[PDB]
């Protein structure tokens, strides 16, 4: 089945944060208006038997004395009294100021991807799922001791980190779609072979946060030299070319690593109506949107996938493009025809699809060949590596 995750608490904990709001409610209850609920399976968050069990769990990645301070935080932001300055600076410490601001449910809001996160992998893991959708987590920049990027814990790693360890030859392949450069996970499984990162984003001077682009092109190390794999993309582009851009890496990567499980973050700020209007991809179902022809193919290859949010700035689009992912991975999976009226249904949030209520967002719509090369040579130096058979004719072909 294609499992789901959500819950009246998790939709609570979800729409806690100053930056997010109520998006995680309008992408769930799109789904629901749609009636796509009855066709998914429920997958709950995982909960824990004790304080301990829960920092066993999250300090698979993250340091003790970050997540005491994540946990402090809440605990501050829960008071009247201004943080003194030796808080101040501990907090500093951990990058949890400016941009990753403490607020009131601070922990327990980063703690909710996490619980759902770490459930779609155990649901995977179990065989429960062929596929696991959770639009609360895809949290890609937090550290293994600082928050980054409105991230403050990597349910990301923690998941690949599970599914990896499910084994007593499993190899994961993490696939980031977000605008951003998926710098956090990259990071946390640089020196893993096992954990092949492939992250395609806009990259240029100034743009946060700064890597997956030449610095030389860094790719991993030591034993996981050669697993991390960058395509950055100049501003403008459309569906068409970023589908041509990313198909031929997602089929190779594909065949040479031959992946037990697929992570794929699927953060909606490439669209062409988001507020950074950088790139310019559609929700369109027929040009074929990029998030859609992308989740297609990745599906196509029956390997057991979690597909998890990210980015996404305008929130009624970010439901619209995730209810079209959430259709289709029905329509892949179960060979279920999940017809989307074009028209929005009426449900608790309508107004908020405005003045139109239409399903499509409101738009009218040498680099790259360089990096094709680049990529499938460090495919070849990654499969000569790890002592990988694959037919070079036939990857090569692809591109
Ligand atoms: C000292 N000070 C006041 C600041 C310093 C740095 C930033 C910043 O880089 N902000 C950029 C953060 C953007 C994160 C993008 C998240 C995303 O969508 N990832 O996928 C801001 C303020
Ligand atoms: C683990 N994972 C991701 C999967 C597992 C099983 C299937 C499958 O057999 N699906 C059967 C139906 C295929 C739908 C496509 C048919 C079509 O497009 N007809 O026009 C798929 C994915
Ligand atoms: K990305
Ligand atoms: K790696
Ligand atoms: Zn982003």
């Amino acid at each position: 089945s294609v499992g789901i995750v959500y819950g009246d608490q998790y939709r609570q904990l979800c729409c806690s944060s100053p930056k997010f709001g109520d998006r995680y409610a309008l992408v769930m209850d799109l789904i629901n208006a749609y009636k796509l609920i009855p066709e998914l399976s429920r997958v709950p968050p995982l909960q824990w038997d004790s304080p301990s069990r829960m920092y066993e769990a999250v300090t698979a990645f993250h340091s003790t004395e970050y997540v005491d301070a994540l946990k402090k935080l809440q605990m501050l932001h829960c008071e009247e009294k201004e943080l003194t300055a030796d808080d101040e600076l501990l907090m500093d410490s951990f990058s949890l100021n400016y941009d990753c601001p403490g607020f009131p449910s601070v922990f327990d809001y980063s703690l909710a991807a996490v619980q759902g996160s770490l459930a779609a992998a155990s649901a995977l893991i179990c065989r429960h799922c062929e596929v696991v959708i959770n639009w609360g987590g895809g949290w890609h920049h937090a550290k293994r001791s600082e928050a980054s990027g409105f991230c403050y814990l990597n349910d990301i790693v923690l998941a690949i980190h599970r599914l990896v360890s499910s084994t007593p030859q499993t190899r994961v392949l993490y696939v980031d779609l977000d605008l951003h450069h998926g710098d956090g996970v990259e990071e946390a499984f640089w020196y893993s072979p096992r954990v092949v990162t492939f992250s395609v984003h806009h990259a240029s001077p100034g743009f946060f946060p700064g890597t997956g682009t030449w610095n030389i092109f860094l790719n991993g190390a030591g034993r996981g030299r050669f697993s991390a794999f960058n395509l950055p993309l100049e501003e403008g582009i459309n569906d068409l070319d970023w589908s041509n851009a990313i198909g031929p890496i997602l089929d190779s990567l594909n065949i040479v690593i031959q992946p037990s499980y697929v992570v794929v973050q699927c953060g909606a700020d490439c669209l062409a109506t988001d507020p950074h209007r950088i790139f310019r991809l559609t929700n369109f179902y027929p040009s074929l949107s990029g998030y859609l022809y992308a989740i297609k193919k990745i599906l196509s290859w029956k390997v057991p996938t979690l597909i998890l949010g990210g980015g996404g700035y305008n929130f009624p689009d970010t439901a619209r493009l995730w209810t079209r992912v959430t259709a289709l991975t029905i329509e892949e999976v179960k060979g279920k025809k999940m017809t989307i009226s074009p028209e929005i249904p009426e449900h608790s949030y309508f107004s908020r699809y405005g003045p139109d209520f239409e399903l499509d967002i409101d738009y009218f719509p040498d680099s790259i060949q360089k990096h094709h090369r680049r990529i499938l040579e460090q495919l070849r130096n990654y499969a000569d590596l790890n002592k990988l058979i694959y037919d070079y004719d036939q990857v090569y072909q692809l591109y």
